[PDB]
C-alpha cells in the first residue's frame, strides 16, 4: 500500500530528524 | 488492514506536529 | 506481520503519549 | 515482508524506547 510505504520512509525520517535533533 | 492504515495516517500526523512543535 | 502490527500499536501510542505531554 | 515496512516497524519501536527514556 503507498500510504503505507509513505509513512514508511517517513518514519524513518523522523527518527533520523529526532536523533539530529538531540545530538 | 485498518489497523495498519490508521498507524500509518498516524505516523504521518505525528512528523508533522513534531516538526512545528521545534518551529 | 507481528513485528508491522506491533509497530503499529506501538505508533498509535507514541503520538497519543506525544500529545499528553504536549498538552 | 515490504523491506521498507519492516524497517520502519523497527526503526518506530526504537523511536518509541527513546522517547520513554528520554521521558524518565
Ligand atoms: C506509525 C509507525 N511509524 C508505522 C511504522 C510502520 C510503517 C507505518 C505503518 C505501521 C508500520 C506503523 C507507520
Amino acid at each position: 500500500d503507498p500510504l503505507v510505504v509513505a509513512a514508511s520512509i517517513i518514519g524513518i525520517l523522523h527518527l533520523i530528524l529526532w536523533i539530529l535533533d538531540r545530538l
